[PDB]
């Protein structure tokens, strides 16, 4: 349990800022505020993660979605990101992520972006 | 606003049950459980969607996370799911996928599957 | 070896050409056409395949890769499908792809798409 | 045109060498020798890159494929590599991948493994 190492602010490469709550029970909740994009301000996020990791060095498996509607924008999109914590004096988590757009079905194909961030907890 | 038209039982193509509520103010909450892979009965999921749609025919974008933890199994690892709900006679929920595994830092090359689902009412 | 299987031509989902020539050596050459994007005519392809897959049902694993400039239009862009093929009475290629734009570094984030494309030997 | 930029020998983060030569018509050719995995020794690769980019500032879109059969090993499995070429003092190819191995159909869900590489032409 990395409750502690997982809760807290964390920081990207492009400069978004990520605040997070890790539960006991698995749950992630919390806000992200991306510094790219169709975007202002803060949005809800939730997500999960495996709260029994295992001891033999491995990292923490976790995700979380933002639906990029708040009180500002709505950008009719959603990212997903899929990674892992790996903790220690430089602790990171490291992700994946797919980013679909509401889209029309004739444009459908080309609804999802993906991409890869990795947060710190400095800058 | 397909607060109703989301919140259900879905089926995907694996034979897997996903089962959730849409809440007025995006959140989505429910249970998966995998016809397939290192899992057993059901996990807890939570995602995001948007709650206000464009009107143009647009699809809804949307997302949620499964760590696959439960009382009964570990697989330390998590699936994120994003996409777009699709409504109408045949409803559907449009998805790509990333599982990402706890690994080592050797292994992290390796750590991350990626695949689409496609979720219906019916089956 | 499934030199004999892979080469001919093959109809996707979107209703896109893909004309390809199997190499005993692995190699795959020949042409794409698009149904969808910013896209016309005929596109060189070049990829590769594994000219001596298992003996125990598994597919072939390839893949190739397109550059959207030709004669007509230059999109500025790239795509890669990697997948396998499975063969029988019902032939598939089932594929996963990128799709790169060239960007500048701010919209680096922003340059890649992913989907899913299947394709078959008849529409 | 880059064809001077993308041609000569390239490493990534983990270690791998990807040796190309870049044709005026936009072809690539090489070889790729993997610091990871079910690997030894170089691999053919194939690919394409926009040979007349976009004069803005933009990268140069390209991708590779390797199918992991040499004569030592076969892995019964492809990479693609989508990207960008980024020229100038500190050159860079930054990619997203897909390795997809062949498997059965009920293993088809976990076929594909994503991930991300940069490539440099130091170290």
């Amino acid at each position: 349990r990395d409750e502690a190492g997982i809760t807290g602010t964390w920081y990207n490469q492009l400069g978004s800022t990520f605040i997070v709550t890790a539960g006991a029970d698995g749950a992630l909740t919390g806000t992200y505020e991306s510094a790219v994009g169709n975007a202002e301000s803060r949005y809800v996020l939730t997500g999960r993660y495996d709260s029994a990791p295992a001891t033999d060095g491995s990292g923490t498996a976790l995700g979380w979605t933002v639906a990029w509607k708040n009180n500002y924008r709505n950008a009719h999109s959603a990212t997903t990101w899929s990674g892992q914590y790996v903790g220690g004096a430089e602790a990171r988590i490291n992700t994946q992520w797919l980013l679909t757009c509401g889209t029309t079905e004739a444009n459908a194909w080309k609804s999802t972006l993906v991409g890869h961030d990795t947060f710190t907890k400095v800058k």
